[PDB]
């Protein structure tokens, strides 16, 4: 089930804050599969802490690994309102610019 439907807005704020208060150098990112995707698998992990010094290329690289992709597989990692951000764009720039009302940063992966 979608993370937003698995935890109440109340619950979610609280996690984000607990993350802030316990791991202040990490960005809280929720990563999930695009709703209408077929050719790419559901991952066991949806909650990701991402070192705030990195950029989008790092994330694209972690998700490849977890999805067990091969170089050939081009995929899209889209933030928030299906936005494409530069892979050079640092996640901390991305976070401030695109984070949800609940403190998390939501992304989805897709292909084609």
């Amino acid at each position: 089930r979608p993370f937003k439907q698995r935890r109440s807005f109340a619950d979610r704020c609280k996690e984000v804050q607990q993350i802030r208060d316990q791991h202040p150098s990490k960005i809280p990112v929720i990563i999930e599969r695009y709703k209408g995707e077929k050719q790419l698998p559901v991952l066991d992990k949806t909650k990701f802490l991402v070192p705030d010094h990195v950029n989008m290329s790092e994330l694209v690289k972690i998700i490849r690994r977890r999805l067990q992709l091969n170089p050939t597989q081009a995929f899209f990692l889209l933030v928030n309102q299906h936005s494409m951000v530069s892979v050079s764009t640092p996640i901390a720039d991305i976070y401030e610019q695109e984070k949800d009302e609940d403190g998390f940063l939501y992304m989805v992966y897709a292909s084609q």
